[PDB]
């Protein structure tokens, strides 16, 4: 029915599914709570607009990572907000230091969190080629399970989509200390 292993793309309903699972397997990740500061999208539940993780350490530095849903590319899109140890907001050229050079120059931009009425500067990873990446990563995971089994139902389910997405993001943000381990 779903073509997500074929397209690397998710629907809004599937985004919510993968988010719930991510929030379950890793409770450091939480859905947004309802707030008047939030610019709501009609195509998502009010309490399931975007995913938040708080103060992930770097190097000191700390990051709030946000996972929103890109409607144009039907993929998740990430936003990072950095802070110094004293809690002072980091600067765009500081935040660029914590992003892989090659991937930084090609995908990263500075913009406010689009889901907040109140302006909060962040670094935006453009999701232009996320679908192609996920398409490859999901099938690669499948091969690993295929080899592990050999000692078809090895393909992942869609609510596991975001964990694969985060494993991808972690590689692009190495200094940010978060990792996602399964099996």
């Amino acid at each position: 029915k779903s073509t997500f292993l074929t397209t690397g793309q998710i629907t809004p309903e599937e985004f919510v599914q993968a988010g719930d699972y991510l929030a379950h397997m890793f409770p450091t990740w939480k859905w947004n709570e309802e707030s008047s500061d939030i610019s709501y999208r009609d195509f998502l539940p009010k309490n399931k607009q975007f995913l938040i993780i708080r103060k992930v350490p770097a190097d000191e530095r700390y990051y709030d990572l946000y996972i929103a849903y890109s409607t144009s590319y039907r993929v998740p899109k990430m936003y990072i907000v950095g802070f110094n140890s004293n809690g002072s907001p980091l600067s765009p050229e500081q935040m660029f230091e914590d992003i892989s050079a090659d991937y930084r120059t090609k995908t990263a931009t500075i913009e406010k969190l689009p889901f907040y009425k109140n302006s909060v500067l962040s670094v935006s990873i453009h999701p232009c080629k996320h679908a192609n990446v996920m398409k490859i990563l999901l099938d690669k995971v499948r091969v690993v399970r295929q080899r592990r089994r050999k000692e078809i139902d090895d393909s992942l389910r869609v609510d596991q989509y975001l964990i694969v997405f985060l494993k991808f993001i972690t590689s692009v943000t190495p200094s940010i200390q978060h990792d996602y381990t399964m099996e």
